[PDB]
């Protein structure tokens, strides 16, 4: 969005737009924390 892109938490505004890109995000990111940990975990 408008600002420089790269963690929305710092390089966009003070927290903001990481805030309120994860606020809803960390929803779905609770069964993908617990799949990436032993049924799909990477390097």
């Amino acid at each position: 969005m408008g600002g420089g892109m790269n963690f929305g938490a710092f390089s966009i505004n003070p927290a903001m737009m990481a805030a309120a890109q994860a606020a809803l995000q960390s929803s779905w990111g609770m069964m993908g924390m617990l799949a990436s940990q032993q049924n799909q975990s990477g390097p």
